[PDB]
């Protein structure tokens, strides 16, 4: 007889303990994840123009995809019950599965429409031959307010991958409009090559009846990962039946990747997964105005290669400008990248399903904001892909969660002094604007949504801590700790320009007690925020399940000249952690999450660290604690 005793040393075999036990143990209260059950790729949000509202979708238990709304992006109600399901296999185009899709606000019947990759055959896999004929991209159309999607009784409105070519994947339809493609379709191939006409041309455009493009992700067998592209038949924006292929506007080399060592982007790997494609601005999103961003999943394998297993999961961005079809047959149109990096460097972290969120939308209505932001919500797999070794599934009850809704952007930095640490070659980031002296940085802005933002620190209890310095190895506990497992932890690490040439490590030591702890620091030596999690878990020694490796991303601090004098560029820090689901994003532009699932419920010590390497000072450590209830109806 065994009921859970968390102030006690966890059972040996966890896997042996009674169904649900563990459901409250790591589960988060700020996130969006089913009621129970597995969450798998989020897919399908949209604002319903009826109502304003901003719909969620996700699949869920491998069964189809499940929905909510939300008016505030903060908390968000389930549209129905036993399961909240929207749509799932069974159907003549869907006999085997409901993969990913996304959603037209005004479509046919001037209702939401989702296109989506209806299956008829598994297993599939970028590593084994292709069956043809297993991913078709079909319609539905949402009923009772969007609490379902009917589909339409026909077959799909593309019925199959491009003609002899043997893809590697085909699904995940996204769907976007575009003034510049409009454009370069639009003109001729000898008058669009100029950006004076073109340019031109799209001062004129006009959002409400311009067609929807559709990206599907994939790849092509021996030969490279791409996505294809289609829009309405003739740019007709009520042609909803037949979508002609524009080509692979976008391939890389197999496995090839940014920059000769795929240092900051990872790799291209061997097929791309959920694509989607956004034009942001300074301040959102707007398809006439921004700059062209395409965020990804690359599926990536060491050697030799295990058939049907990705061992590497990158949720990728990519930003660049999109030109006339080339000179020779291919792609109408093609999309070169100009920079890129991570979405989210945590391993688990993958998927990511984005959607223009209007100003008028009730959300944005209610909140003040009065421009179009794009809004990203990314998976955060629960058991490594299913690939975990033996995780308690059974025991908890349900499986994964999606991150924190984020705003994507294009982030300035500003006063950086254009040195060798800004010209690399295959960076995140591109000069604006550059007297050789300072330059202005342009890269993807990620930062959580406000909404969210806000009511995560609204009710909570705040503490501060005393500005300090660290020279000598130290590990100095917080003066006082939260008391459970959900917080806001900021701060801000001031490092001497002397610090870049050394192995210095600073930051945090999170979720400790005497038996366990979780590192979260700064590494010069390859310039990247780290999550240690080796002694995060005190059950984790005999649980493999719990995957315990390191975690850790990218994250470069430019000189910059601040008061009117030059110095290392501020490491701004947030760190939300929702019970086991940690967040961790630094300077507007950065994003590592992960699952840290710590055991005891005294495990909610904080300590400042700092390895002795150099020197550290920490400005404006503060901790809210509290967090709030995504889910008030449940
Ligand atoms: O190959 C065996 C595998 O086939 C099916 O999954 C295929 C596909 O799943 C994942 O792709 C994504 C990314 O998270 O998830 C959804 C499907 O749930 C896809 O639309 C999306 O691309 C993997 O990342 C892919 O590597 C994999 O090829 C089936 O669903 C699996 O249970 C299994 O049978």
């Amino acid at each position: 007889s065994y009921h859970l005793d968390t102030t006690a040393p966890p059972p040996t075999n966890l896997s042996t303990l009674p169904n649900n036990t563990l459901f409250h143990l790591w589960r988060p209260r700020a996130h969006i994840l089913p009621a129970e059950g597995q969450i798998g790729d989020p897919c399908a949000h949209y604002t319903d123009p009826s109502t304003g509202l901003f719909h969620v979708g996700f699949l869920h238990d491998g069964d189809g995809i499940a929905g909510a709304t939300t008016a505030n992006l903060a908390t968000y109600t389930d549209t129905s019950d036993n399961g909240s399901f929207l749509i799932q296999p069974g159907g003549k185009n869907d006999p085997v599965a409901v993969f990913d899709g996304a959603v037209i606000p005004v479509g046919v019947n001037n209702t939401p429409t989702l296109l989506y990759t209806s299956v008829s055959f598994l297993p599939i896999h970028w590593s084994i031959p292709y069956t043809r004929g297993s991913e078709t991209q079909s319609l539905a159309v949402a009923r009772d307010g969007g609490r379902r999607f009917d589909k339409l009784d026909q077959g799909p409105v593309i019925a199959d991958h491009p003609f002899a070519v043997d893809v590697t994947a085909f699904r995940a339809p996204f769907v976007f409009r575009s003034a510049r493609l409009d454009v370069l379709l639009s003109l001729d191939e000898e008058v669009a090559r100029n950006e004076t006409a073109v340019q031109q041309a799209v001062d004129g455009w006009t959002e409400k009846n311009a067609p929807w493009y559709v990206a599907v992700s994939g790849g092509v067998h021996g030969v490279g990962p791409a996505q294809f592209l289609y829009r309405q038949n003739g740019g007709n924006a009520s042609e909803f039946q037949y979508w002609e292929y524009l080509g692979e506007w976008w391939q890389e080399a197999t496995n090839s990747s940014w920059g000769d060592e795929g240092t900051w982007a990872g790799r291209w790997g061997f097929n791309f997964e959920t694509g989607n494609v956004l034009f942001l601005t300074e301040e959102g999103h707007d398809p006439q105005t921004g700059e062209v961003f395409v965020t990804l999943g690359t599926e990536g394998s060491g050697l030799p290669i295990v058939p049907q297993v990705s061992s590497i999961h990158d949720m990728l961005w990519a930003a660049g400008e999109v030109g006339v079809g080339s000179e020779q047959e291919g792609a109408k149109v093609e999309f070169s990248p100009s920079m890129a990096g991570f979405l989210d460097w945590g391993f688990s972290a993958y998927a990511a399903a984005g959607k223009v969120l209007p100003a008028s939308s009730a959300v944005s209505k209610t909140s003040g904001v009065e421009v179009d932001r794009y809004v990203s919500f990314v998976w955060l797999t629960g058991d490594q892909y299913e690939q975990a070794d033996g995780f308690p599934t059974a025991q908890q009850g349900w499986t994964g969660s999606l991150l924190l809704p984020r705003e994507l952007k294009v982030q300035t930095v500003e006063n950086v002094v254009d040195n060798e640490l800004v010209r690399e070659e295959g960076v995140s980031w591109v000069v604006g604007e550059s007297d050789n002296q300072t330059a202005t940085l342009r890269t993807l802005g990620i930062t959580i949504a406000r909404e969210t933002k806000a009511a995560l620190l609204a009710n909570g209890s705040v503490t501060a801590e005393e500005d300090r310095t660290l020279q000598t190895a130290a590990v100095v506990p917080f003066a006082q700790s939260p008391s459970s497992k959900f917080f806001v932890l900021t701060a801000q690490l001031e490092f001497p320009a002397s610090a870049r040439s050394s192995p210095l490590q600073s930051g945090f030591e999170i979720l400790a007690s005497e038996l366990e702890r979780t590192a979260i620091y700064y590494q010069f030596s390859n310039e990247s925020l780290v999550v240690d999690r080796s002694q995060t878990s005190a059950a984790a020694p005999t649980n493999p399940g719990l995957d315990s490796f390191t975690e850790s991303g990218k994250l470069r601090l430019f000189d910059v000249i601040e008061n009117g004098q030059e110095q290392v560029e501020t490491l701004d820090l947030t760190v939300v952690v929702d019970n086991a689901v940690v967040e961790v994003y630094a300077n507007g532009r950065f994003a590592l999450s992960t699952w840290a699932r710590s055991w005891y419920d005294n495990s909610t010590q904080i300590r400042f660290f700092h390895n002795g390497e150099g020197e550290v000072q920490f400005r404006n450590v503060s901790v809210s604690e509290g967090l709030y209830n995504a889910w008030p109806e449940r």
